């Protein structure tokens, strides 16, 4: 929720890598590197990929729609992205993928396998 404060802070500093965001339950969330990979596939999920540069680092903000949430979701994942992408310098990026255009890019920042749990984890009870 409201990714600034606890992430616009400090997204990513002196580090190469991605730290994405999880929209399970219909909510943006803090995903480190301890759970990117295995991310719901019918949510959204807003991935910050660092790299370092000559002058600094360059962000890359992409915001992930696994279709399943509903469109105000989609406006969500974009929100925050939108919020990173200003609060990190105006340096960063801005990447559009779904549950069909993450291919090669996601898996791109994952090089490895990316896996894909289900959305809606704020049943607990259903």
């Amino acid at each position: 929720v409201e990714l600034s404060k606890k992430v616009t802070g400090k997204l990513d500093k002196t580090t190469p890598g991605i730290q994405i965001w999880r929209i399970e339950n219909m909510e943006m969330v803090p995903v480190p590197t301890k759970s990117y990979g295995n991310f719901y596939e019918g949510d959204c999920y807003v991935l910050l990929s660092t790299r370092k540069t000559g002058s600094g680092f360059s962000y890359n903000i992409h915001y992930w729609l696994g279709k399943n949430s509903s469109q105000d979701e989609q406006g969500a994942a974009a929100i925050y992205t939108t919020q990173m992408d200003e609060y990190l310098g105006s340096v960063a990026v801005q990447h559009r993928e779904v549950q069909g255009h993450e291919s090669e890019t996601f898996r791109a920042y994952f090089k490895q396998g990316l896996i894909y749990k289900q959305g809606g984890v704020a049943s607990g009870m259903k």
